[PDB]
């Protein structure tokens, strides 16, 4: 069974639109989204479809780029660091559940190195 996906809206969470958060959506996420290795990360892990029954036994804080994309579009974040943390959680989950050398890890590594190149310089507020 899959758990409920992470929330993409929360009316009592404080929000704001910063230049950096707009950059994370327009530049950083759109670039990673078009990558050849992006498809496994574009939606929450379906433990039933992918035949990964132990996934949510191991991963207690799931995250994916589809959730991040909706969070950015719905103005869910307070600052860019909250969004960067969601990216880091998505990558760390992949390295926790899988092992070095796996195809999915090679994909995550390629996206993480691209992610670091794009956020090395953010716009100023
Ligand atoms: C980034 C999320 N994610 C994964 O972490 C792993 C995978 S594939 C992991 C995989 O193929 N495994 C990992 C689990 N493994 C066994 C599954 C049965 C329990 C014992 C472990 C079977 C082979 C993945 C695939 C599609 C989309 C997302 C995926
Ligand atoms: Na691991
Ligand atoms: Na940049």
């Amino acid at each position: 069974m899959n758990p409920p996906p992470p929330e993409t809206s929360n009316p009592n969470k404080p929000k704001r639109q910063t230049n950096q958060l707009q950059y994370l959506l327009r530049v950083v996420l759109k670039t990673l989204w078009k990558h050849q290795f992006a498809w496994p990360f574009q939606q929450p892990v379906d433990a039933v479809k992918l035949n990964l029954p132990d996934y949510y036994k191991i991963i207690k804080t799931p995250m994916d780029m589809g959730t991040i994309k909706k969070r950015l579009e719905n103005n869910y974040y307070w600052n860019a660091q909250e969004c960067i943390q969601d990216f880091n959680t998505m990558f760390t989950n992949c390295y926790i559940y899988n092992k070095p050398g796996d195809d999915i890890v090679l994909m995550a590594e390629a996206l993480e190195k691209l992610f670091l190149q794009k956020i090395n310089e953010l716009p100023t507020e």
